[PDB]
């Protein structure tokens, strides 16, 4: 089997993006966000506390003939950007862009977090990262993935994120037409439960690239591009003005900057980051202060290769025994 779903950015920053998904039956369809960096699919809900949902599509399992209650099961998560929800867990079945799983958990969300109140437009996450990551109690559950893995015509799946535009996740097949030139692949290693690979060093605009071994994660869940401070003062350092403003929580830039590109190594292949994916506009409405798509990662403890990075790529998460991940060009 295979599956195709379209992938849309929330707003006009790409801040993330949201893909359709089909939970139950008859379908209820959630716009989740699909997050290589976790590995829970959880879902605003009928049982979500109400003054906690503002304006989400909501999962009501009452409603679905398929739907199970997980007995005893339980959830809770914190993200990196210190968000957070719990809840408790029902099967039922789930598909994406035609690929469909029975019996996937789907968490249900009693508590969710103000940032995700806040964000209308984001039902849920649907976690793509490895399952030793879930977070249900007291029987750890698989992702949407692991569950699919068996019955894809291979055992992959694909994010091709648009800058500003629509993109696509597609699940067991790698579209050739989507991606210029070949994919490098290149070790993941499972051991923090994330698409973790070490990149082979980077270059800002046109200037030379530097070989060193960057480890960090493929992320879809995050925005921006976080990496060492070495790495990221010597780009910034290449815009006029540019500074760390410990007021506003990072890189800032004068809107009135070109921006350099950025490119990062994949083996012995380089991906080239466009100046105007780092650029993430005013930092409040009508300030001429405008917010880095690079930023330091001193502090996360780990580098993130997100969205700024992975939609410069066609990114190939591939589940085989021994997990590898692919960067084309497009």
């Amino acid at each position: 089997s295979t599956g195709s779903a379209t992938t849309t950015p929330i707003d006009s920053l790409d801040d993330a993006y949201i893909t359709p998904v089909q939970i139950g039956t008859p379908a209820q369809t959630l716009n989740l966000d699909f997050d290589t960096g976790s590995s829970d699919l959880w879902v605003f809900s009928s049982e979500t506390t109400a003054s906690e949902v503002d304006g989400q599509t909501i999962y009501t399992p009452s409603k679905s003939t398929t739907a199970k209650l997980l007995s005893g099961a339980t959830w809770s998560i914190s993200y990196g950007d210190g968000s957070s929800s719990s809840g408790d867990v029902y099967t039922d079945t789930v598909s994406v862009g035609g690929l469909t799983v029975t019996g996937q958990a789907v968490e249900s969300a009693k508590k969710v977090s103000s940032s995700f109140t806040e964000d209308s437009t984001i039902d849920g996450l649907l976690g793509l990262a490895f399952s030793t990551l879930n977070t249900v109690s007291p029987t750890q559950q698989k992702t949407f993935f692991d569950n699919a893995k068996a019955s894809l015509d291979s055992p992959v799946f694909t994010a091709d994120l648009g800058y500003h535009a629509p993109g696509t996740y597609n699940f067991g097949f790698i579209d050739t037409t989507a991606y210029t030139g070949s994919i490098t692949y290149t070790a993941v290693s499972t051991k923090q439960g994330f698409w973790e690979w070490t990149s082979t060093g980077y270059a800002v605009g046109s200037g030379t690239f530097k070989s060193t071994s960057i480890d960090g994660i493929a992320d879809t869940g995050t925005t921006l591009l976080y990496l060492p401070a070495t790495v990221v003062s010597a780009y910034w350092a290449q815009v006029s003005g540019a500074k760390s403003s410990s007021s506003v929580g990072g890189y800032v830039f004068p809107c009135s900057a070109t921006l350099p590109s950025f490119t990062f190594g994949v083996g012995s292949a380089r991906i080239v980051i466009p100046g105007d994916y780092i650029d993430f506009g005013p930092i409040s409405t009508g300030s001429s202060s405008c917010f880095g798509g690079i930023q330091s990662s001193a502090g996360i403890g780990i580098n993130i290769f997100g969205d700024v990075a992975l939609k410069a790529a066609f990114v190939v998460f591939n589940g085989a025994t021994t997990p590898t991940l692919g960067f084309a060009s497009k």
